[PDB]
């Protein structure tokens, strides 16, 4: 409820590259005329890292305005690396 | 109406880098002795840094003398950073 205020931004940019990449997804299957090599993909990497980015964010400002038992932070920041990494 | 006493000197500049943009673009218009290459481009490109770092300044002023929340300080840095790249 409160922690929307400070999030709202993140949230909408997660939505903004979500919807940017259906489209990007519609415009391949429409006509086709690119290559679906390494742009398509690297378009698919930089949106996965800054949707992660976001998440990663998310659930920082949520372990220091909530609660910082049990949750180690910074653990998350290794797992985003390892998952961009991958 | 009180933050503009700190950063008067900063719209001055703006304006006057603007105002010279505009001259320039005239002067050229008059003429074209010049040729309009790495040169103008070059211009372009300074004075596109130097208005986007006065704006983040103001930006940077005008949140931590207003309200802190809702605005990581820095991340206006990244943004400008990266458009003057881009
Ligand atoms: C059908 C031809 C496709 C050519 C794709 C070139 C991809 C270059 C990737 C370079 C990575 C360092
Ligand atoms: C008509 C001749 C125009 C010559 C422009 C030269 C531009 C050099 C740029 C060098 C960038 C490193």
């Amino acid at each position: 409820a409160e922690l929307f205020t400070n999030n709202a931004l993140n949230l909408v940019i997660i939505f903004g590259s979500c919807a940017a990449l259906i489209l990007m997804s519609f415009w391949f299957r429409r006509g086709n005329r690119k290559r679906k090599g390494f742009l398509f993909h690297a378009v698919q990497f930089l949106i996965y890292t800054i949707i992660i980015s976001a998440v990663g964010s998310i659930i920082n400002y949520v372990i220091e305005n909530y609660k910082l038992k049990f949750i180690t932070p910074g653990v998350i920041d290794f797992i985003c690396t390892s998952l961009i990494a991958v």
